[PDB]
């Protein structure tokens, strides 16, 4: 399914080139500009665990998740990944635990050593 496909066919977007965050662009967004550090970004997403189960969705809340890019307000992979996206883009990310919640996990929902899958849509970004 999509998680396997991004695992096997995604692009490494890490600066370290350690394959910790792999990406596929599913829908190409608008123009060439990606957000800048400190921008307010508006995103819809769905996340899955490696047990095959959905663990979260902003779509199901009927409103996007909003954060300031590049400030550690989210897991490292999200800061890295959303920074590569254009407005209107939909992407898949496959994230090893070193760029997510690590050995600690995040109780109750995220186990130790969890690889995470997201479908993410960048709705908007603003200074
Ligand atoms: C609103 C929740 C966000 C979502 C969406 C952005 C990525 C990631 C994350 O960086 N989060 C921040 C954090 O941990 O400081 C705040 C809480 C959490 N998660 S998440 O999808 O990985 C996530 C969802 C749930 Cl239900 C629970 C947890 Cl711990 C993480």
């Amino acid at each position: 399914g999509a998680p396997a496909t991004v695992t096997e066919q995604g692009e490494d977007i890490t600066s370290k080139k350690d394959r910790g965050v792999l990406k596929i662009v599913k829908r190409v967004g608008n123009g060439e500009e990606t957000p800048m550090i400190g921008d307010k970004v508006y995103v819809h997403y769905k996340g899955k665990l490696s047990n095959g189960k959905k663990f979260d969705s902003s779509h199901d809340r009927n409103e996007p998740f909003v954060f300031s890019l590049g400030k550690g307000q989210v897991i490292k992979a999200w800061d890295i990944g959303v920074a590569t996206m254009k407005k209107g883009e939909i992407a898949h990310l496959l994230i090893k635990p070193e760029y997510a919640y690590g050995s600690a996990g995040s109780l109750p929902k995220i186990p130790s050593n969890a690889t995470l899958f997201f479908e993410i849509e960048l709705l908007d970004f603003k200074g």
